């Protein structure tokens, strides 16, 4: 029940010599716990999920859980290319106290993911999930949309409680708002960049990787959309927009794992074969932020 | 000075041997002409310019100006592929009575067109035209995207008053006006699709074919969204988003000509290369309409 | 009747003033003329056919004609957005003594031009035309593959003779000419870069813009080709590979014309919006032909 | 040393209840041991890899292994999205008697994978691995094409000894082919559709779906195109194309396994979440394979 909110994706924090830091990623989550996020989501794209082992996958998990109050939400991300791999991540990922499970469509074969393809997946996960779970389409990661049929399909669900969507696409989020009205069904926007128009038609929060180093600009621009000040709710999203791009589509992991270190969280290196970002990634990174009066 | 507001960017009725019927388009206009539009939108992509004699594209807008009020502002379209011949048009097209000329980006050899070339063609223009300019951004015609970084160099010339975008990207309209916000620079959503989600993020109205058979409910939308009735807004814009792909992206021009037919207007034949909607595509077209609840 | 072999698509030169430079266009034809090719191709990409008045195209098409021997062919671009006006250019062109009609795909409705518009556009201009009609496919501009279906349906008609393929799919036009094997229907590829793999699947030709300067070099590839000599037609075609791309899909026309003049051609510069090249850019053309012997 | 020759990349069987048939993969394996084929590529793409454990990875190379002969190649599928977890793999697959490992180019965050990411993933695992490495680019699954200046940079490696291209881009294949000629690296097609047109171009084999079901067809359009029997070469590349295309692009591993099972090999089901072929796809797939004169 009820998924309405902020959520920072949140990052695998590594060592030197690339495991695991649990020790960074607890104070990490400690800061970020100030903000009022509606909860956590751990292994999006951001977390760097591919690069982990299935019991790193379920470690990170359980440590979020131990770092969290238990009235915030955890929606983790267990989706695996196959159903049902899929359906054993979803059930180990809720025995370590994942509220929900935020599934992203398989597609390494997108040729052959049509929606009837997708329905059943996901069918398959939610008649079989103990925790509720969340669609999720991002298609820069992925070339692919879940298409709208299907979404509307999977609505229907009652183990099936809403979608985040990464597109970027409003008029999209708006048919998928407009057509699964009669259902319960929420709407997650998928990055800061496009939460107030996001708002504006319907969707009721956002899973933002930028919320990682501006949680209380955010979440100051959920306020401002919730509460009708739809003005100053502009001037605040218009400058999250660079700073947003930058640490997303521009410079991606490495470019939010960065921007954390510069603003005092442990950000460290990602996994190979991601990369550091060169000398002028970096320049162009401080730009998209300094510029827009964030740093 | 001012574009602000609602526009049908208007159709070229043809006879039955692919005349051009300017009794129709006078007769069509006069109907327009009820709705609180702030003018006509002459040969966008919508009038079919590309299939019009050099003196047709002329002689269309001057008999659009003779069926308009003097205070209703007629955009035409003068772009051509060559920067010298879009001058030409524009000139021309000013002589007839346009208000404002906007042009669409040359695009035939996109692999050549970079931000310097746009840049300069539009400087030009801009330069050698009596009447101001609007850029025109149209990929799923052109296949291209004016660069922002090209529009904010633009917005800085005193004879480039706005654009009209027609990619339906929030975030880059978002970001568009955010960085011209110093400019006298005008934006005009592409279409009834992410109408409201324009205005959100600072767009001053709408280009829009849907307007050309609901004129009514997409100037309501308006007003729903300059009073700050973002409520009634969101349900009116859900509303229109399929009637709106149905006469764009999916049916195109003569999706928008067959459901003029049967609200009573003049929609009549496009020219050939352009076909006649098969059955299952017509049937396709009402649907959209009638479970929007509008037919 | 017969269109095998090897053409250059011409170039049209510019003065300083931006005025057709007929002079130099012939002073190149009378050079081009020297090498073993079937004809010469006008107007087509290369020629910036749609940077020319109707009568430009004209003067230039007529032009041509009187700089070759009557038994070279000339064929000519004749293709416009509207199937009307396609028509009519087709007609005057075969006025002024083009031997063919090389008709591009009308594009800039894609979203509409499905097989079957695209088959009565043709059909029309092949039922009306005085001469043979070749369909020209050149995705890398128009954002469209005329679709296999399509020609195949095409090919069957008497006035008909073949197409130019400009995609690079070598898979496709193996797929063409296995399909219209029956009919008189003769395929050419539209540049130099993958003339071996298209004469192995059946091609009997093509266009090459890198022709206008390697003309002897290229049709010594066609030689090699008809003659089984395919192990010294691999070691040319390699060689060929990189400075075709350079005057094709990474400098396009500007680089045509840059390397025109280092040939001691009269190259000279483009019509605006085309732009010349960077320093940068410059440097990178003269790389891919000295690095491949050329220069 | 030397991967020269045809491969058919394996599928793995599945049961009714979705467990890997090693019965029936053990039953193909002998079936396809009597054609001509340099040995079997395992875990590609058709192996469905991405549905399987870890362990079930390992035991079907293993399997395979044991149901050859030592004379022929092994080419094992070890990519994973991590440069370490691809490390691991290769080791261990190397250890259950892989001759090669045959590397995916990693491609969740396709954004980051630049040439420099890819070549140091592709470095370390040349470096480690007790088995000599193959590139491998599938752009259709991954949405990426490793780019050529990485390629050449890779082909420099003592342990990196090819390479399997399956973007069917003939131009490409060719400069590679060229670049690399200095280097021990030897360029396999990814399809039985443009291997023709491939060797034409220098690579010396094909990794083809196909195969599976027209072994004895593919090695021989290998005999037509080592002996210079272009001529022949070319009816029997025609016929292979829409066969081709309809177990690889069209109908995907669905496909591929519904031909099998007509074919008298065991076929079977995938794994979820793909589906079985709907009736018309069924019915175009015998077009495809009956037209062509193969069933
Ligand atoms: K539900
Ligand atoms: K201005
Ligand atoms: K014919
Ligand atoms: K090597
Ligand atoms: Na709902
Ligand atoms: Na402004
Ligand atoms: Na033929
Ligand atoms: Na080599």
């Amino acid at each position: 029940v009820d998924i309405a909110g902020i959520y920072p994706p949140v990052t695998t924090p590594f060592t030197a010599t690339a495991e695991v830091d649990y020790g960074k990623l607890e104070e990490n989550l400690h800061k970020l716990g100030t903000f009022p996020f509606r909860g956590f989501v751990v292994q999006g794209s951001n977390g760097e999920f591919p690069f982990l082992t299935s019991s790193e996958r379920l470690e990170v998990v359980s440590r979020v859980r131990q770092a969290m109050p238990k009235n915030r939400l955890l929606l983790a991300g267990s989706g695996c290319e196959s159903t049902q791999a899929t359906v054993e991540m979803t059930v180990s990922m809720a025995q370590v106290g994942a509220d929900a499970a935020m599934v992203v469509t398989p597609c390494y074969y997108r040729g052959r993911m049509s929606s009837a393809a997708l329905i059943h997946h996901y069918t398959k996960v939610a008649d079989l999930s103990p925790i509720p779970v969340v669609l999720y389409s991002v298609p820069a990661n992925t070339g692919l949309d879940l298409p709208v049929d299907a979404v509307v399909t999977l609505s229907q669900h009652p183990n099936i409680v809403g979608m985040k969507d990464s597109g970027g696409d409003v008029t999209r989020i708006g048919l998928i708002v407009h057509k699964t009205r009669k259902q319960d069904f929420q709407v997650l926007a998928g990055s800061a960049g496009f939460l107030m128009a996001s708002y504006a038609l319907g969707a009721v929060g956002g899973v933002c990787a930028l919320a990682n180093v501006l949680g209380a600009q955010v979440c100051q621009l959920e306020r401002l959309c919730c509460t009708g000040q739809w003005e100053d709710a502009q001037k605040l999203q218009h400058r999250l927009i660079e700073p947003n791009a930058a640490v997303t589509r521009r410079f991606g992991i490495p470019g939010l794992k960065k921007i954390m270190d510069w603003f005092g969280y442990y950000g460290g290196p990602c996994r190979a074969p991601l990369q550091e970002l060169s000398p002028a990634e970096e320049e162009a990174l401080r730009m998209d932020f300094t510029s827009n009066g964030w740093l």
